[PDB]
């Protein structure tokens, strides 16, 4: 369960926009821990873990296929494929 008020200063979590480019995204966030195609929709995904005053917390931004930021949340790029291909 997160408690969004740890994170919210994180620039990833503060900054990132719908809509943004890739390269504004690695911007804001530094190096992803990775990056990949999306399985189930155009478009590809970047996982990070935040690290903030001892807590660690999986993170994601996610693009459409014409490389725009589409969507991010508290979880990983591939728990974000497990949820896409189940719902």
């Amino acid at each position: 369960p997160v408690n969004y008020i740890t994170f919210r200063n994180e620039p990833l979590v503060k900054d990132v926009e719908k809509g943004m480019s890739q390269q504004e995204v690695l911007r804001i966030g530094g190096t992803p821990s990775g990056t990949q195609k999306r399985l189930m929709k155009p478009g590809s995904c970047n996982s990070y873990i935040l690290n903030k005053d001892g807590q660690q917390q999986p993170f994601y931004v996610s693009f459409d296929g014409s490389g725009k930021v589409d969507g991010s949340g508290f979880l990983s790029c591939s728990e974000l494929d497990r949820h896409e291909r189940d719902a």
